[PDB]
């Protein structure tokens, strides 16, 4: 019922790079998500004592979010896109497998998902 330590988003030993493929993830996929009017229950870890979710993190043992996934793009945490969209895809991901089928949120991270899938769709060639 406690909550966990949130993912890491800075790891000074981990190799980075900067790059067009990693910069499209930020300015337009994430940024395009990050304002959408279903975003909030996505931009930050799940608060599961606030939330009164005990079981939430007995049931989802790799915690992603949205704030997580802005700070590691900002603060140039990732080597390459695969990482960041992988991200993306576990937040989805934990999203369907915590919550009972039909639910608000559950409809609410698949108007994210189709947005994350129609951008991720143009990921460019890289540089
Ligand atoms: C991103 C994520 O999966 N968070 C865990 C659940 C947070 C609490 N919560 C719930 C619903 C919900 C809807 C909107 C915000 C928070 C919400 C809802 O539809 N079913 C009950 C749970």
């Amino acid at each position: 019922s406690m909550n966990p330590p949130p993912p890491e988003t800075s790891n000074p030993n981990k190799p980075k790079r900067q790059t067009n493929q990693l910069q499209y993830l930020l300015r337009v996929v994430l940024k395009t998500l990050w304002k959408h009017q279903f975003a909030w229950p996505f931009q930050q870890p799940v608060d599961a004592v606030k939330l009164n979710l005990p079981d939430y993190y007995k049931i989802i043992k790799t915690p992603m979010d949205m704030g997580t996934i802005k700070k590691r793009l900002e603060n140039n945490y990732y080597w390459n896109a695969q990482e960041c969209i992988q991200d993306f895809n576990t937040m989805f991901t934990n999203c369907y497998i915590y919550n009972k089928p039909g639910d608000d949120i559950v409809l609410m991270a698949e108007a994210l998902e189709k947005l994350f899938l129609q951008k991720i769709n143009e990921l460019p060639t890289e540089e």
